[PDB]
């Protein structure tokens, strides 16, 4: 089924949230994963720092408008007071426009992430500049700097009109929006935080949130709305989607996605992906085998370290999906994440590009080929070839016509193939003889 693994997507992730990065950069990124193949380039631009700015940031909610130059001074301010990146606070409009457009020319699809109602330092700390009180979620006095209060209807409105102002945006030239989702409440909780929300069902009368989950899934499902009126299909991570498998809260909404990044680990018992296959999502793998940790170099240099990665791309291949209960498990396409967890890390391309390749590699009949060499090779080709020997013109053609020749969806496995049609086309014009 080469034709199904073709079809897949196969996507780099970018934590351009946490850490500033150029246009520059990021079209370096977007021609790379080309070249090995790729499909679509998932750039995070909320996730705790928040970095793109639209032209008009007025967002309407609470029964005012907040001022745009007033957004977004809270929300550079709020940035910044996550991480002062000396490269850059965020992108524009213009520049986001100009990528996406970038990227289409090249078959490259673009995947925005505005994370909540985790992952959002930024946003909580924009409301508070904007006024907006109390907007971090807290537990038994410890407040997190990451994570909404779904209980405070002011917050999580301006959120939802937040997420809508950026999905507007999007709508028409990128497919997938990823709400996000992931990770409630983790630096207050101890990474406890969908045991939290779920607590009080079970263990009432102790002081954990009342009707917690619930609203997390109303929360959700309300993003899922707002990112569907725009034409997007609204993509989440898996941890905090039926979590513990408990379907007795609510039920999330089908058309949402599901980025399976994470089987869990002790004491945090998250739904398997064959739970979520049985309840209607589709599935793209995410498997965290595959991260790297910017600066996180080398064996030793901790979790999610280079090394690390490129062992589970050798040993987990991209069909490969966390959770499984052993069940066969369709996937969209899969995944491999870079991320900036200490933004002030040194952002090295060669070492991206090295973790790209080899996913690309490990998985070469799933990855395009590329074919660019062989169309310049064709563009390189004297056009006239009427002074030359008649048998030495036939050879260039039949080599030509060989390129020509070739399956225009071949995988990066079948390389070879055109490298050698290339060759045989560069040796017939090396033997053209003049009359
Ligand atoms: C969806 C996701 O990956 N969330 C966070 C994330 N969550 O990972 C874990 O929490 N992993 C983990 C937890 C317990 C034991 C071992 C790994 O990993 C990335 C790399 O650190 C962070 O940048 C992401 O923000």
């Amino acid at each position: 089924s080469h034709n199904e693994k073709l079809a897949k997507k196969k996507i780099v992730s970018i934590d351009a949230g946490r850490k500033y990065f150029s246009p520059e950069q990021l079209k370096e990124i977007i021609d790379k994963a080309k070249h090995y193949g790729y499909t679509d380039l998932h750039l995070l631009v909320g996730n705790d720092g928040l970095r793109f700015m639209l032209d008009d940031m007025s967002i309407t909610a609470n029964g005012k408008t907040y001022a745009s130059d007033d957004v977004k001074r809270a929300i550079e301010k709020g940035t910044n007071d996550y991480y002062n990146d000396p490269n850059g606070n965020h992108l524009t409009e213009s520049q986001m426009t100009d990528l996406i457009n970038y990227a289409k020319d090249k078959g490259i699809g673009l995947i925005p992430t505005v994370n909540s109602p985790g992952h959002m330092d930024a946003i909580l700390n924009a409301m508070k500049e904007l006024g907006i009180q109390n907007p971090n979620f807290s537990y038994f006095g410890k407040k997190s700097a990451r994570t909404v209060d779904l209980d405070n209807e002011q917050a999580v409105a301006f959120t939802k009109a937040l997420i809508d102002k950026y999905a507007a945006y999007f709508a028409k030239k990128t497919e997938i929006f990823n709400i996000g989702l992931d990770e409630y409440a983790n630096d207050a909780t101890d990474a406890k935080g969908w045991s939290v929300l779920q607590a009080d069902k079970y263990y009432p009368n102790e002081g954990y949130p009342v009707k917690g989950y619930e609203k997390f899934i109303a929360y959700a499902n309300d993003l899922a709305r707002i990112v569907k009126s725009h034409g997007l299909k609204p993509m989440a991570f898996n941890d905090g989607i039926y979590y513990n498998s408990d379907t007795s809260f609510g039920s999330f909404d089908k058309d949402i996605i599901v980025s399976m990044w994470t089987g869990g680990w002790g004491g945090y018992d998250v739904a398997s992906s064959k739970l979520l296959a049985e309840k209607g999502h589709q599935i793209l793998n995410t498997n965290d085998a595959w991260y790297y940790v910017l600066g996180r170099n080398a064996d030793g240099q901790g979790w999610y370290n280079l090394d690390q990665g490129l062992n589970g791309i050798k040993n987990t291949p991209i069909t490969s999906v966390p959770k499984t209960e052993g069940a066969d498990i369709p996937i969209i396409g899969g995944m491999v994440a870079a991320w900036a967890d200490t933004p002030s890390a040194r952002y090295s391309p060669s070492r991206l590009f090295k973790l790209m390749r080899h996913f690309a590699n490990a998985n070469a009949e799933y990855f395009a080929a590329d074919y660019e060499s062989a169309e310049q090779a064709l563009n390189e080709v004297p056009k006239d070839l009427n002074r030359y020997t008649a048998e030495s013109v036939t050879a260039v053609k039949e080599a030509e016509k060989a390129i020509r020749s070739l399956d225009s969806n071949l995988s990066r496995a079948q390389q070879d193939t055109i490298d050698q049609a290339i060759a045989k086309l560069q040796e017939t014009v090396n033997n053209l003889t003049l009359t």
